[PDB]
């Protein structure tokens, strides 16, 4: 008896009418005295319906260009479905009924079957478009990943950016392609049996191109702020519906299989039903198999067990792994010792901080909650993602940080890809890509100057506003064909094939997973009715024979995969082996 709050009849923005009758335009404003729509250059006064709702139907079709005029001020549509001239321009009317989907035999993907591959459309290919990305889908399928995780696509200002400055949440960013180019990418992925997930940002709007306050200041509150502006007021139903209607668009109209909710701790809501719960209700109402993930640092199981999200990006594993390999201690890295015994614990517990004191200077508090309720798929683990590369001054990848060997990098891959938690890889990780992933932006005027200045002060550091910073982050595909890039890629292919094929690694129960250490050797054991597997990773500086590792059980004898392809059960520094 949950009923969606959305009815296509009353949808805000511009929606094609049945029977070729044109387009229905609707908006909500709490303050405007005169309200019109300007379509293809012609102004038309809209009808006041009450409650600040205004509507007009005109015989214009998909492709018509428009914006709204509030007290005489031309104002972009916050509900725009496409913005061909960017965030300050006219919107285009879009009909989602026109695309010829071919994915009727695709039925989504379960979280326990996901191996995510995080793509930034702008840098993933030279062209930096959906069409060029779609051409790499056969590569990704053969690699062995199963779900692409696309960084945010809502239109933002400028000609490149990560996506977190999105301002028109319903409008796919024009430089990447038109709406039908995005649909083509999703359809192609589905035809290859790959899922596609979208990063959405429901805790803030970017600094340029968000005109919601022009319609109603009450979308936002002064009670709290975001990085860019006034906080999103989830006590206001139109604000709630702005994001739930957006989530439903991406899933239903673009056929995404799931959403990754950025920075869920900053979606503040004291309503009886939290906006996260309502998001889950609203997407479920669609009657599909779509998933919701939370990017959440609180180590809070309620995101799954109370808000009914499917899983959580949980950085403690990432951080413990990075500190193990570099020893770094700046910022949040000070929260971790690293090492075999530390990694064994963090894996055992899913996340490390379950209520203990987080002693990181400037952030001190009792962090986290017991992880017992969560099962292995609920934790999304990684050793690289956009933030853990890009939020470093030089945007360097794990194998490029001082002190990290390619052997250690390859061992880390074996640990991540044999665990029953849900793994994520960042584009290019699989071939030890040579290029960084730096923070880049392209804001106008003073705002652009402020971003450059802000980055300099924060931490030579690449200027985020420089074209070169964007280009330096482009993947170099050709390099994967040679040398250590190719060797790394072969290992990633072998690990992803084992993950898929090995009947014991199919385990998705923490009950069947145990961990421990002997000195600097980590061991991770899986026992099911199908057999036993043990991953051993030598995080020491010396060579360790498997036979000399002290274990509380009898080590399996058969060598299934060695990260440096050795024939014998011995681990050089940084190396790992899976036995069975
Ligand atoms: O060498 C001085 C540091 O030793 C420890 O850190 C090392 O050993 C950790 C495992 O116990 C590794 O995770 C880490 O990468 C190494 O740097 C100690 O934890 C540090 O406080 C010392 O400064
Ligand atoms: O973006 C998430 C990060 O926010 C940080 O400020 C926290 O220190 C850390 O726990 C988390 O990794
Ligand atoms: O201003 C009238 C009203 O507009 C709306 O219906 C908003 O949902 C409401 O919270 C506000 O009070
Ligand atoms: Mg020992």
């Amino acid at each position: 008896s949950f009923q969606t709050q959305h009815d296509p009849r009353t949808r805000l923005g511009a929606t094609p009418l049945p029977g070729g009758a044109g387009t229905r335009f609707r908006l909500w404003t709490s303050t405007a005295r005169t309200v019109a729509v300007r379509v293809n250059g012609t102004e038309h006064v809209m009808t006041s319906l009450g409650g600040g709702i205004y509507e007009l139907e005109l015989p214009v079709g998909p492709g018509a260009r428009y914006l709204f005029v509030l007290d005489g001020v031309p104002t972009p549509d916050p509900y725009a479905r496409f913005l061909p001239d960017g965030v300050h321009g006219e919107a285009e009317v879009v009909d989602f009924g026109t695309f010829d989907w071919t994915d009727a035999d695709w039925h989504g993907i379960k979280l326990a079957d996901c191996v995510f591959y995080e793509v930034h459309v702008g840098t993933f290919t030279p062209e930096g478009t959906y069409r060029a990305a779609a051409e790499k889908l056969p590569y990704l399928k053969e690699l062995g990943v199963t779900a692409i995780q696309v960084m945010p696509l809502a239109a933002f200002d400028g000609q490149r950016g990560w996506g977190y400055d999105g301002a028109a949440f319903y409008a796919p960013y024009a430089p990447y392609g038109r709406p039908e180019d995005l649909m083509a990418l999703v359809d192609a992925a589905h035809r290859l049996g790959l899922g596609v997930f979208l990063d959405v940002v429901y805790n803030h709007f970017g600094p340029s191109g968000n005109y919601l306050s022009s319609y109603a200041p009450s979308y936002f509150t002064d009670r709290f702020s975001s990085a860019w502006g006034m906080g999103l007021d989830y006590a206001e139903p139109h604000m709630r519906r702005y994001v739930t209607g957006n989530a439903r668009m991406w899933l239903r109209d673009y056929h995404f299989d799931g959403l990754r909710l950025d920075a869920t701790p900053y979606m503040t809501d004291d309503s009886e039903t939290h906006i996260l719960t309502e998001l889950a209700q609203e997407i479920h109402e669609l009657g599909g198999t779509h998933l919701l993930l939370a990017e959440d640092h609180r180590n809070l199981p309620d995101l799954v067990t109370v808000n009914h999200l499917d899983g959580i990006w949980t950085d403690d594993f990432h951080h413990e792994t990075r500190v193990t390999l570099t020893g770094e201690q700046e910022g949040y890295y000070a929260g971790y010792r690293g090492g075999a015994e530390a990694l064994a614990y963090t894996i055992r517990r899913g996340w490390r901080y379950e209520g203990q004191f987080w002693a990181v200077k400037g952030e001190e508090h009792e962090r986290g909650h017991p992880s017992d309720a969560l099962e292995a798929p609920n934790f999304v683990y990684c050793i690289q993602n956009h933030d853990q590369i890009g939020n470093r001054p030089l945007g360097e990848r794990l194998h490029q940080s001082d002190g990290v060997t390619l052997h250690e990098y390859r061992g880390a891959a074996a640990l991540l890809l044999t665990l029953p938690m849900t793994p994520l890889l960042f584009q290019g990780q699989e071939w030890a890509a040579s290029t960084p992933f730096q923070f880049f932006s392209d804001h106008a005027g003073e705002l652009g100057q402020a971003v450059s200045e802000g980055r300099k002060k924060e931490f030579d550091v690449p200027d985020p506003q420089a074209e070169q910073t964007f280009l330096n982050s482009k993947l170099n595909w050709a390099e994967r064909e040679g040398g250590e890039h190719a060797r790394t890629l072969r290992l990633y292919r072998d690990l992803l094939r084992l993950r898929r094929e090995d009947p014991v690694l199919h385990n998705r129960q923490r009950e069947n997973l145990t961990t421990g250490h002997d000195g600097d050797v980590l061991w991770v054991r899986t026992v099911t009715g199908a057999g036993e597997r043990v991953l051993l990773w030598n995080l020491g500086q010396d060579t360790r024979a498997v036979a000399e590792v002290k274990l509380p059980f009898t080590v399996p004898r058969r060598l299934l995969l060695h990260t440096e392809g050795r024939e014998d059960l011995t681990l050089g520094a940084g190396e790992a082996v899976l036995v069975g």
